[PDB]
């Protein structure tokens, strides 16, 4: 009955002996009164559960240095097992050993799959400790022959960190979120690891949390103000570890779209864990990390995966969930088999009670421990899909034994279909996911940004009508960048019309809500979510981490991702690009030109409208992949910040993009959660209020007001030709030039800074006097223009100085 | 040893001796120092040589008078007395008697009277009145013994030679090729007058000496000065109703002297120093002119003088010798091919002979460069011939002659002696003749405004001589003003000829149907003449200002005659205004006639004021009026408001920096070619709006060159020549001092190369935007990618 009745077990060189605990909280945790470790850990299929204790030489040497089986009576209150260790020793860390039915020893069990032979894995793990350095291969142990903990030398044993001590606790200093409003962001897309990676970075700690600390001004005075982290939670870049042929250079899992455990960061992303330092170092180093954005006014939002996990399918590794209760943690058919919407091997059972729990947990953890902003989530659409549901297990009244039971205890249809105990068949999309609802209404995440990318690899796409729960989501929003990237290149269709409606900030998807004829989602689940929502909602991109760089956007047709290893079979088969005249580097005078014009033009097109923009790490410098559309298993140059190239700035075009942000962010008119109207915005073509929407059209303008009698007139000339624009005449006022991507830089934007003097902007507005005084504009073909208006002046035709 | 000829000697000199009858004029006998004077009638019955002193001349009064003797003091038509030890600060006249036609009709043409003291055609120096607009004695003129006219016209005396000769200091003629002149036309009064000039003598030579470096550093390298012979400024003094101010002849189209410098211009005589001061201080701004490298060139008036017609003054001329020396009707009427009330004989003997010493005296005593010959066709014209006088053999008395001698046709009509009309225009004058052939002029320009009053104009076709004249060129200024506003016709063609040197004018031999001259007398002229003949012009003193024909559709000469067809454009509206967008199209325009002369084959010239945008509020005709009208305004250049004075300075410098530009041959399709919108596809049509050429420089390089005078902006895809791309220098359309893209006080060399790249991308595009109402010249220079590039 009492968690503190001792439960049987013998105390050791390294603990007391063991208590009953408790179930509440999940993980591992200091028992208050005591200062003992309160271990708990939910299995609903487990027999057997041992607490396996390892010093770091026996985790790395394969052997366990100390195991309690717990009593199936004592140390478990319904389906969380427990128990607690006083004085436990410092020095050790943990997993588990679960014993039970496996299928492929027992047809009438399908989907159990438990292993002894593993030591698995703590879900709520603080931290975890396996290997210290990114790329270090694990110890040469035979693994597989009796007695011996790990899969294989890229899969050694890994085990949980002890809690911290009481009375050590991290000096936050007074730091806290910063709940800076959504439409005043502008968010910049990055990796750990590549943010400092590069020789060139001349960071103390290359890629590393500690180091991207070290360049975290460069982020303030580019004018970002939140960062998005590619996945931070531990993962294994050995799990594509190969060859490359061609090479002797190896593919990782660089990115980390494949999670090991949720709870704790990534060891191999800390500066001290490679210097050997306890387990939890990661811990107090990322807290750092998030204090120093906060610091610089940066939030910081964390791309997360809970739609699949490293373990793969049955052939993948079992490290944790697999090992623990496989029937509750993946979305499995009746005979066992994982679906695979994720496209990546297995789909987490996203709506299944104990896994929503799970989910929860981890975002309040993050925001709460580690005072995170917002998160981004992979494949969100998998967040909304009925989970599986199975019978608990029966066992025998007078035998004790197991029982076995019909369809193996799958709940399913007559015709044998898979369902979600309460009569909707597994995977179908729900317009009230329970997971996404708690989601977006926990008090604890309510000030928290949720962001969702919602599609997955099953052709499901959400855009417009995630279940966001009262504008609590926005979106990715891949329409943007198929419409900005085909409106700039110059192509006939809609793609005007659309641009424009990018430009308002998409106001065709999130604020209409008449649906597509065809599109199921939209027409059924995501009728309700179509509207009542802003321009906010749209996160708005050219670019991502995934696809090309907005560099190779203008320097390829097509992908060329070889080196893949998929045989260019991965990434995007429609890029939406043009190589401006020729595939990659070009010796062409004409075609770098057009080159320079169009990375500008795309940049304007992302700075310039509504709703919230993303940039990918390097695209505001002219990064290239060569042609490479999916770098996700390159730790190499091809994934790195070249500080090198960023200082060169051979053409301008970094100065341009900073100066793009920071002009985007003084101005509120391109800020708002509520959609422009006419009296916000009006269109034009090569006569004022005159646009062109037909198919051939190759010109979008516009002008918007500031509410204070001023505002901009912009321009996008997508022709091979060369235009004459009339502005539109507004009384007592003048256009002055601000940007042209006709101009060579610095004159491709003029305003003061380290480059151009207040005396020579003036000098360059007073120039075109007679060209704006006349309301006539010339622009160069593939080129963007963005003027303001000013109180007309008639001595600016004098002579200057 | 001349005889004595018998006058007695008095304080003054010695007693005379008869003298020789060359030279004409008063000159030093080389053996005994003595005075000899010399003077043409064959008219006259009696001369007396007058002299004065200052003070006598002042009152209307001769302190001497010796009678020639008309046997020993005369050699055919030449009377001639010297006289030694000659008080050398007297001055000189002539009283001549003979017959005038009112008192007997038999003798028409005779307009002697002995009230007079007329003045020496050949004089040295002048003085008469002493400062710029002071008025002569009030004297009782008209009565018994007083000498001189009206106050406006007291008498006049020549001074004497000098018995300390000028230092040149080793000063030639600077004999610059023609083609690489700049020639600013200036008036010596209006060139310093003004207040803001500063300088110690407003006004004159001296104080235009003060300020030459100006026009050195303007890159002018030669100035045509407004006549500087004697004139009577007073001729036209009458009040102006409007105000205080009164009329003056300020230009000087009316000359009273042709040898002596016009001595209200001198700083010397207006403080009291002899007359001959004036002679010097000319010298010395021709050496002055001449050591910063800028030529003179006078502006000459040989077709009608100061006397009038019979109710002008007699002063000279008249009261020689009428009917030698004006072209006359056998009645004696004035021919008036001038339009100022006289003809001058230019074709009689004695003459021409005037002329051509007139010509050698300016240049051999002043080192003078060139002539402009006001309306140069009546030096054409053949002239009027009167039998020489017959006298009784018995009596002595005049006989009368049958028709009062003159040689006359059958008909009446008047003749020049060998069977030629009175007038008719000579394809082969001998004045011009000897004046394109006599040896001391060889180097010697020469500048014709080949047309007259009575219509006969002969541009293309001027007797030249082997291409030894210029021409004012009047169709260069019609076709470039009208191009230039924007006008339908075929000014775009008309133009690009203008470009070319007008070669459709000059070495074109094909004359018009309807055209007399270049059908008959001008037919042997009609070419054999590079571009170097034609003078182009925008503006001259005479019309409407750079500024004001931008500035005015109608002319407004109240104050005051002056150009009725202006072919001007007030740019949206009548003379000043707020009205932004007149203003800054005003500001173009300048700019565009500027260049449209500057960037011509053929000669430029500069009317004084023009480089700064100098106005006089719309009056197109300011002959009359010493005021700032036709003063150059150094207050204004210096405020330079909109940079045209920088952007006009340039221009010049990138000219005379410019071989392609200063030919003395035509250019063919390999030196230049056409373009408009698109490379090689001009637009010659009524409608035209634009005009665009490439330039070569015979070394690879070259301009582009495009004039827009459409109301709406173009595009231009210029022409691709391999390896090279086009660069800016001139653009109309950027205001100041982006509109000329040369390094100087303003724009560093570090500018220039910045504004260059900042239009990499068009350039290479091979793309430029033009403005309505624009102009741009562009540099082909080599093609480097990194133009692209951060600038840095
Ligand atoms: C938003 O969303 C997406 C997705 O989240 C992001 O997309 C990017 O990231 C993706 C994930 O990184 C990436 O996809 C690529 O990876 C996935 C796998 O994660 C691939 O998925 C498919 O293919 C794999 C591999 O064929 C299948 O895996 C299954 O089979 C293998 C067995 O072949 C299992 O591997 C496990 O066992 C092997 C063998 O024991 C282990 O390898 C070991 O031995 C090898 C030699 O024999 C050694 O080479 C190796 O070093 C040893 O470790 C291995 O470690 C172990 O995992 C799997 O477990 C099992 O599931 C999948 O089933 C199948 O779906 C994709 O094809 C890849 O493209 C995307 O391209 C990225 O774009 C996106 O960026 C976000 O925005
Ligand atoms: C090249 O080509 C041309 C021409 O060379 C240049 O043109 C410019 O210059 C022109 C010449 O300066 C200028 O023309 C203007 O002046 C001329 C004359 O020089 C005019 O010619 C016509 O009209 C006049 C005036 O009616 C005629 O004159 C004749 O009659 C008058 C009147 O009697 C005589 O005047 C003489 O008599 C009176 C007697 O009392 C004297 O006046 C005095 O009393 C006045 C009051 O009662 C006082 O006010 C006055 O101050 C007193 O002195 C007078 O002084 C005296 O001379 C004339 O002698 C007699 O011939 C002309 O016959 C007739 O042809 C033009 O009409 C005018 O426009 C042009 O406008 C310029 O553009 C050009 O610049 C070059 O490119
Ligand atoms: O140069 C003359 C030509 O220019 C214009 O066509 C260009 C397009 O604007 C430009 O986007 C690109 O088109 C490519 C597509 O974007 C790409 O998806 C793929 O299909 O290849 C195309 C080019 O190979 O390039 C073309 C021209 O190269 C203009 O639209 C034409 O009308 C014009 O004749
Ligand atoms: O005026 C404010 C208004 O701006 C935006 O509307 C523009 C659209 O984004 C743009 O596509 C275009 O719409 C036209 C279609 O493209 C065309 O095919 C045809 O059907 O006509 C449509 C209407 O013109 O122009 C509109 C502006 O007229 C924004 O989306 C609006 O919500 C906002 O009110
Ligand atoms: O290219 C060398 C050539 O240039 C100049 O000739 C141009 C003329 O100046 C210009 O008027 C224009 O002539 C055209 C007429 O206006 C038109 O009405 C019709 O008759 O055709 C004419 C041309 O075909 O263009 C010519 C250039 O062709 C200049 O006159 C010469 O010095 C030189 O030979
Ligand atoms: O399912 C995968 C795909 O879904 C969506 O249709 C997106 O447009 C695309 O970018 C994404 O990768």
């Amino acid at each position: 009955k009492l968690f503190c009745e001792p439960s049987g077990q013998p105390a050791s060189t390294a603990y007391g002996p063991a208590l009953t605990g408790r179930p509440a909280p999940l993980g591992a945790s200091i028992d208050a009164d005591t200062g003992a470790i309160n271990f708990s850990v939910f299995s609903s299929s487990a027999e057997s559960v041992s607490l396996v204790l390892f010093t770091e030489a026996d985790l790395n040497a394969g052997r366990a240095t100390f195991e309690i089986p717990l009593d199936p009576y004592v140390n478990r209150t319904g389906d969380v097992w427990h128990i607690m260790l006083p004085d436990l020793r410092d020095d050790l860390l943990y997993g588990y050993r679960v014993e039970g039915v496996h299928q492929e020893e027992d047809k009438d069990y399908p989907g159990m799959r438990h292993d002894k032979r593993r030591v698995v894995l703590d879900p709520y793990a603080v931290a975890v400790l396996n290997r210290r350095r990114w790329g270090q291969m694990g110890p040469n142990l035979p693994y597989g022959e009796e007695g011996v903990l790990g899969v294989m030398p890229t899969w050694p044993q890994a085990a949980a960190a002890l809690p911290a001590a009481r009375g050590s606790a991290f000096d936050w200093e007074g730091d806290t979120p910063l709940n800076l409003p959504m439409e005043s962001l502008v968010i910049y897309e990055a990796h750990v690891r590549g943010f400092t990676a590069h020789a060139s970075s001349g960071v103390a700690a290359p890629g590393t949390y500690a180091g991207m600390v070290e360049r975290l001004d460069y982020l303030k005075s580019l004018g970002v103000n939140a960062i998005e982290l590619l996945p931070v939670f531990e993962f294994n870049e050995l799990e594509y570890y190969s060859q490359i042929p061609g090479s002797d250079q190896y593919r990782f899992n660089f990115w980390g779209y494949s999670t090991v455990n949720y709870f704790s960061p990534m060891g191999r992303f800390s500066a001290a864990v490679g210097q050997g330092a306890p387990a939890r170092a990661s811990c107090d180093e990322f807290k750092q990390l998030v204090k120093e954005c906060h610091r610089r006014g940066i939030e910081v939002i964390l791309d997360v995966v809970f739609n699949h996990t490293a373990e793969g399918n049955e052939r993948g590794p079992t490290i944790s969930f697999r090992g623990l209760d496989n029937r509750v943690y993946y979305m499995l058919a009746p005979g066992g088999e994982y679906y695979n919407y994720s496209g990546c091997g297995n789909t987490l059972n996203c709506n299944q009670p104990v896994v929503r729990q799970f989910i929860l947990d981890c975002l309040k953890h993050w925001v709460t421990e580690y005072h995170v902003d917002g998160f981004r989530f992979d494949l969100a659409s998998i967040l909304t899909r009925a989970h599986s549901a199975w019978h608990p297990q029966q066992y025998d009244q007078e035998t004790g034994q197991r029982v076995a039971m019909s369809s193996g205890g799958a709940i399913v249809t007559a015709e044998g279909i898979m369902t979600d105990g309460a009569g909707v068949p597994t995977g179908y999309p729900l317009a009230d996911p329970p997971l996404v609802e708690s989601i977006s209404e926990d008090p604890v995440l309510r000030n928290t940004k949720m962001i969702a990318e919602a599609w997955d690899c099953d052709g499901l796409n959400q855009v417009g009508a995630f279940p966001h729960y009262g504008g609590r989501w926005s979106e990715w929003n891949g329409k943007f960048r198929d419409v900005v990237r085909n409106f700039i290149k110059g192509t006939d269709g809609p793609w005007a019309g659309d641009f424009a409606s990018a430009i308002c900030g998409s106001p065709n998807i999130y604020a209409n809500n008449t649906p597509h004829e065809t599109d199921w989602w939209a027409n059924n689940g995501g009728r309700q979510w179509k509207g009542g929502r802003g321009p906010h909602a749209s996160i708005n991109f050219v670019a991502a981490h995934d696809g090309f760089t907005l560099a190779d956007m203008v320097a390829y047709n097509n992908k060329h991702n070889e080196a893949n290893g998929e045989n260019n079979r991965d990434g995007e088969q429609h890029n939406n690009s043009w190589n401006c005249g020729e595939e990659g580097p070009t010796t062409k005078w004409e075609v770098n030109r057009l080159r320079q014009r169009q990375m500008r033009n795309l940049t304007g097109a992302l700075l310039l409208s509504c709703g919230v923009p993303m940039i990918n790490m390097g695209d505001e410098y002219g990064h290239s992949k060569n042609g490479n559309n999916n770098t996700y298993c390159h730790d190499s140059e091809l994934n790195y910040l070249r500080w090198d190239q960023l200082a060169e700035d051979p053409h301008g075009f970094n100065r341009f993009v900073r100066l793009l942000i920071h002009f985007r962010r003084a101005t509120p008119a391109l800020q708002r959660t509520t959609f422009v109207n006419d009296k916000d915005i009006q269109w034009h073509g090569e006569l004022p209020n005159t646009p062109d929407w037909t198919d051939t059209s190759r010109l979008v303008a516009f002008t918007l007001h500031d509410g204070k009698g001023g505002g901009l007139y912009v321009a996008f000339n997508t022709s091979h030709l060369p235009k004459l624009l009339q502005l539109p005449k507004w009384g007592g006022r003048v256009w002055q030039p601000l940007v042209d991507t006709s101009k060579v830089a610095p004159y491709d934007f003029l305003a003061v800074d380290g480059v151009l003097s207040a005396e020579d902007v003036a000098a360059a507005r007073r120039q075109m006097a007679m060209w704006t005084a006349d309301h006539t504009y010339p622009v160069l073909p593939w080129s963007c223009i963005v003027l303001q208006s000013a109180p007309e002046d008639p001595a600016a035709t004098s002579m200057i100085k």
